[PDB]
Order: C-alpha cells, then sequence, then structure tokens
C-alpha cells in the first residue's frame, strides 16, 4: 500500500499531474501536493502538470502563482487550451465565441475572426459566458440554433463541472456534451483524448533529452473519465486520488455516479 508519491517515484522518469482537485482547487493550493512534487523534482523526476484548462499555460501558471504554487514544483505545464489552438486553427476562421472575456487568451496569435452568432462558420467554446450563475439549461435555445446551422463545435475544456474552492462550476463539456446529444459534431483535445498527451510527452522528451518510454511516466488525477481514462488509453501507469471530489466524472445533471472507478496506486491526496 502506497502511503506517498515517495514510494512510487524510484520506477518512473516522468510525471503527468493533474491540476484542479490535486494541486489547488481555483481558490487556495495544496501544501502536501506541492511538497510532494518538489520531493520528486529532487530526485531526477520531470513534472508535467497536464490540465483540461481551456486557457493557454501562461494563464495557467500565473494563477498557479497566486495561489501559492512554486515554480520548482513542475517543469511545465500542458493545457487542454494549449492543444485545442490546433482545432481551433485547422477549423473555419469566423469563429462564434462561447465562453467569457478572459478565455479569449485561446485565440492570441492564430488567424481567426471572432463574429456575431449569425456570421460564425465555427463555434469554439471555452466554458459558460458568466460560470457564477449560468446553467446548461440556460444554452438549451443556443446550442440548437448552432446545431441547425451544422457548425462544428470545438470544446477547449472537456470537463463537465470543476470546483472552485467549496462551489462546483459548469464547464465547456457540459456544453459539448449537450451539442453531442443534440446529434452536433463536436472537436475536442483535452483529457481523455490523445493530442494532450502527445504534447506533454514532447515536452518530457525535450526536456530529458531523449526519448522517454510510457513505462516510466506515471500519471496522477482525480477524474475517472479524464485523468484515469486518458492515461490508460495512452498507455500510462496511473495513481488515481481518491479522496478528490472527482469533479470531472460529474454529470449534467449534477450527480456523482458513486461506483465510476484499473490504476496501479490510489491515495487519498496527493502527499
Ligand atoms: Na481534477
Amino acid at each position: 500500500l502506497p502511503e506517498r508519491l515517495d514510494d512510487l517515484t524510484d520506477r518512473y522518469d516522468a510525471i503527468f499531474c493533474d491540476v484542479w482537485g490535486v494541486v489547488h482547487n481555483g481558490e487556495t493550493s495544496f501544501a502536501p501536493a506541492i511538497a510532494a512534487l518538489q520531493r520528486a523534482r529532487a530526485k531526477g523526476v520531470t513534472i508535467i502538470l497536464v490540465t483540461n484548462s481551456p486557457r493557454p499555460h501562461p494563464g495557467v501558471v500565473a494563477q498557479m502563482s497566486l495561489l501559492g504554487v512554486p515554480e520548482n514544483a513542475y517543469d511545465r505545464v500542458v493545457t487542454s487550451g494549449d492543444v485545442t489552438r490546433d482545432l481551433i486553427a485547422e477549423g473555419p476562421r469566423r469563429i462564434f465565441h462561447i465562453g467569457c472575456e478572459r478565455e479569449l487568451a485561446i485565440y492570441d496569435g492564430l488567424d481567426v475572426e471572432l463574429v456575431e452568432e449569425f456570421e460564425a462558420a465555427g463555434v469554439v467554446c471555452t466554458g459558460l459566458y458568466d460560470d457564477e450563475v449560468e446553467t446548461p439549461e440556460d444554452y438549451r435555445e443556443l446550442l440548437q440554433r448552432l446545431r441547425s446551422r451544422n457548425l462544428p463545435f470545438i470544446c477547449a475544456n472537456p470537463d463537465i463541472m470543476v470546483e472552485r474552492g467549496p462551489r462546483l462550476i459548469w464547464c465547456a463539456g457540459a456544453l459539448a456534451r449537450e451539442y453531442g446529444q443534440l446529434g452536433g459534431r463536436t472537436l475536442i483535445a483535452g483529457k481523455p483524448h490523445r493530442p494532450i498527451y502527445e504534447a506533454a510527452l514532447r515536452a518530457v522528451e525535450s526536456i530529458r533529452g531523449g526519448s522517454v518510454d510510457k513505462s516510466r511516466i506515471l500519471g496522477i488525477g482525480d477524474g475517472v473519465l479524464t485523468d484515469v481514462k486518458g492515461a490508460a488509453d495512452f498507455g500510462l501507469d496511473v495513481l488515481y486520488i481518491s479522496g478528490g471530489v472527482h469533479a470531472a466524472d460529474y454529470a449534467v445533471n449534477g450527480d456523482l455516479d458513486m461506483a465510476k472507478m484499473r490504476p496501479i496506486a490510489s491515495l487519498h491526496a496527493l502527499v
């Protein structure tokens, strides 16, 4: 039975570690998790933080710093926003944005034009317009209109919900799930899908100076349908954080299925 991360790291050269619910909750950071990651890096383990945030990595880094995460706890951050930019560049350039103002950072440097709904040829969803007060039901009519126009829907964050301190907040994935249920086409690159894992692997291989075999990479997370499924499908061992909120595993009705959860190891919290 593993008591702490240190009981596993002799067998791995790198870690792909979840952020929300494991390192911080959007309002405070978790000192034991930070310390465990620091100790792993001190023993030569490369740490990639891999998160479904729709923001590009520099915004996630800045937010972590504001929450007290020291830069010596990780080597690099790879986000769903980072890899979603490749989908955005590939799709139609006249885009209807669904998400908040800060999430417009995902378009920086891309050859795209943000347009009104009636003008759009594609949709990019980073989140809800005001995720502190809105729910997926508020989007039913809009999603129906977009689906009837056969617009492709890029989802920049596969999570259904995320924690924000004590609250649960709806994410872009909830709107993507509703769009798919209407019969609409969705395009997704974050966990559990392969593109974010390939980006994390490119990051490790560049940092370590050569190929890193999958048997030498440990995935860590609290989402069964994101972190666990994603690592397993990419061929990585996984450490499941069993005491997490599992916010990404909540359903669009706000229910969590307690039978959700094969991880090589389980830890109540990253310590
Ligand atoms: Na998480």
